[PDB]
């Protein structure tokens, strides 16, 4: 239905998804300019596995089992799935990077909290990735993990954040959202982005205006 | 045509005014539980006159001349009224007040932001309050002030503040507003405050979640 690009587009969201074209809380941003405060360390435990992959057509999402949780702000934040954009759709100090990962978890009562992680080029293929990507499904379609996979490990090691009030970045762009961007990329090929966003296409949608908010470290 | 009470009321804002309903960054707020951080002192220039009182039915609105001018965030948002609640919209601590006013700003281009001082009990009169409310208009009509007035002379000495990302707490509720709430009231005597709430009944918008935000100060 929706897309990226044409008369569906992200031009053309707010047509069915009102809060995409109307709220001032959107995301992605650059986080470029950043306020200093004292944040308490996020808490991950992620002890269950990856299962599958499925392509909706919007992205490459990844979907688990057992119990991988983000507890923070007293909220205890189940996570839901994790799914991919090529190029990022947030920035870090002005540079967009091949590829981002974000950590979609939910309290049971619905509200949403999305851990992002940039993943930047380097010399050697992400082991972890290799595993997740190996075959990756075409549009429509579902794919089972070959083999065994922690999403902890996808994480980058140092858990340093950036934190902001923001939205979904795909319809129905809802506000609400804590986002935490971690401040380390975690790494990945040139040739294991390139297979993703071979599937994906360009699925980044445009920087959103900060507004009102301050971005916190 | 809104109203607080009533089938016009604040239950039915988003009648008419969508984001009074649907928007997930509004004002007021408890301001209990806060986040430490380095912000920057505000820039408070007032240098005009209070000229008249207005009552639109809704509140008690001062206007201006002169220069009045806040510089926060590297804009520069003038002050447009000033304007009263009783009781107070947004709590301190737990803490409702009997009187809040907002100094609301807007950069040439429409951006707002709006300066909360609450106005406490205290033994004394407050001088600039006798002054401006010398003479309280009825609905529907304005007063032209007898005597001299600077705005100024109304914030607290102390200048040290709460920040959060809000809204307008009248239709239409807009978002993206900056909100700076003085940490020190200004002191009212209680029977200054009886006579505003006389005028203007109870037009204190009930508190609204904080969401994903947080508070600084
Ligand atoms: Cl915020
Ligand atoms: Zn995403
Ligand atoms: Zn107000």
């Amino acid at each position: 239905e929706w897309s990226y690009t044409g008369e569906h587009g992200t031009e053309h969201w707010g047509d069915s998804f009102a809060t995409c074209a109307e709220g001032v809380n959107q995301t992605p941003i650059d986080i470029n300019q950043t306020t200093q405060a004292e944040l308490a360390p996020l808490h991950l435990d992620y002890e269950g596995q990856v299962t599958e992959l499925v392509n909706n057509g919007h992205t490459i999402q990844a979907n688990l089992t057992g119990k991988n949780t983000l507890t923070v702000d007293g909220k205890t934040f189940e996570l839901k799935q994790f799914h991919f954009h090529t190029p990022s759709e947030n920035y870090l100090k002005g540079k967009q990077y091949p590829l981002e990962a974000h950590f979609v978890h939910a309290t049971d009562k619905g509200e949403l909290a999305v851990v992002a992680v940039m993943f930047d080029f380097g010399p050697r293929s992400n082991n972890e990735l290799t595993t997740l990507l190996a075959s990756i499904p075409s549009k429509g379609q579902t794919v089972e993990l070959k083999e065994a996979l922690n999403p902890a490990d996808l994480l980058p090691r140092d858990r340093e954040y950036y934190r902001f009030n923001g939205s979904l970045t795909t319809p129905p762009c809802s506000e609400g959202v804590r986002w935490f961007v971690m401040q380390e990329p975690q790494t990945s090929s040139k040739a294991q982005t390139e297979k993703l966003q071979a599937v994906m296409g360009n699925n980044a949608r445009p920087l959103q205006p900060l507004n009102a908010r301050l971005i916190l470290e």
